[PDB]
């Protein structure tokens, strides 16, 4: 099975109709989305229940991890150290994980998070932090990518059943990371397509915020990465989708163009009108 | 003649709803009201400098801005996510606030730094980086974490700040069994003074708790609290040609009231801007 999903529920209205979606409504369209909620602050077991509550059986959770965790924001903030952090996390995200309705934690680092000893070390730190939970890594520095590294890095990930996030970002001079399309876990895959405004991408832009996500698939590209989907999807058993290029709008209709390409079913929630 | 003067202020002009009466309110509406505000739009991302010229025109002649900088600068965040050097991160914040600067309504850049910001060389290091970065410009400097005000570095401290010209940030936290800062009434720029009180939640305060997001600035000074403030501002006017004061215990939307019950209790005017009636 083949899960296409998207980031934020709420602000897909080609998707729904609405402006502002309910999740029960966005889970009458996708099977998958991702939630960057707990990215900003770690929410409250209760409010994480109403999300599992608001679904299908058959749908799945992309729960973004806290950025104290991914090293964005500091642990120091509101825990007492980064064990506890973690604790709250886990004890947060309880309602999502026993419901079986998690599809990964997905772990996106900064783009100045390279491949050095302590950064290893730290990814099997999370190892360890998260038990047998399922982790996905989102790398965003090519570092890892470069030759001299990739073939063990790949199998580091392999080794501590991490499943690497194919990422298709804008290729920026800078350190974007290849579109890379490989199993580092069989049990689960995920694709994260940020577009490819490369064009559009300045020097000490602060503009790049609302650029780096702005794209609409053309109907080629969406040919291209279905077949890369499809190419996964034989080496594993579940694979999630995550169209990102939404400061346009686009992401959910690329993401349907795609449930297209692919040819694809649903046994989500249903329709009704009354209020 | 110019006379040394006082200001209160808030953080953000909108969500201040007790001083204009409107739910949303302008930057126009709310500078009818007070003199001086807090902004933390650039520490999210660097605005352009159209928008920054925008709220010059929407205040008054003697209104004042305190501008708080990049979250890339007070190292909360990365300046390499979108510029190419530390360098090209202040050129690009300086540009942007190149309208602001030289409407001469800037009242101080606020350069707010982490409770893990602690006394170190390589945190010296970079306030003086800091200093050189923001060249003869007012830059108020925020520290949150009490190893500064230690016995063994406080007093040093205070030196390093009146030499570099910075206008240590008097601040009025909750005295959290952590690192957080005293209520240290003291004049490192006597050019510029720059009070912010965040509350006094202590209770409320719980350890690997998420919500103290909003719990720590959730707080409403009584009229006992607003009189032993509003001495600490009386004394240090008396000391310095400008004092600004930001109230930003606004989690429960007390921030407004609390300032303007020390606005009467300092007895303080105003002729800023002029409310109307249309809309
Ligand atoms: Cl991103
Ligand atoms: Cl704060």
């Amino acid at each position: 099975m083949i899960r296409l999903g998207l980031t934020s529920f709420s602000e897909h209205d080609y998707l729904t109709g609405k402006k502002r979606s309910t999740l029960y409504e966005y889970a009458s369209h996708l099977p998958l989305v991702e939630m960057d909620t707990a990215y900003y602050g770690i929410p409250p077991k209760e409010r994480v229940a109403e999300w599992v509550k608001a679904v299908p059986e058959n749908f799945r959770f992309v729960m973004k991890v806290y950025s104290g965790i991914s090293c964005q924001g500091e642990w120091q903030t509101y825990y007492a150290s980064e064990e506890e952090m973690i604790t709250a996390f886990l004890e947060s995200m309880a309602p999502l994980i026993e419901s079986k309705k998690l599809f990964a934690f997905l772990v996106q680092f900064s783009g100045t998070f390279g491949c050095t000893k302590e950064n290893v070390a730290y990814l099997q730190k999370i190892r360890h932090w998260f038990k047998d939970l399922p982790i996905a890594i989102e790398l965003r520095n090519n570092s890892w990518y470069q030759p001299n590294f990739v073939k063990q890095m790949l199998q580091f990930m392999k080794e501590n059943q991490f499943s690497l996030v194919i990422v298709d970002e804008p290729q920026i001079p800078t350190n974007p990371v290849p579109f890379y399309p490989y199993v580092t876990n069989p049990n689960l895959v995920l694709f994260r397509f940020h577009g490819r405004n490369a064009a559009g991408w300045l020097a000490n832009d602060a503009e790049w915020r609302k650029k780096r996500t702005l794209y609409h698939y053309n109907t080629q590209e969406i040919a291209d990465l279905s077949e890369a989907v499809l190419k996964m999807s034989q080496e594993a058993k579940e694979v999630g989708v995550i169209f990102n290029n939404n400061s346009g709008g686009d992401a959910a209709e690329n993401a349907l163009q795609m449930q297209k390409v692919l040819n694809l079913s649903y046994d989500d929630l249903n329709p009704k009108q009354l209020d």
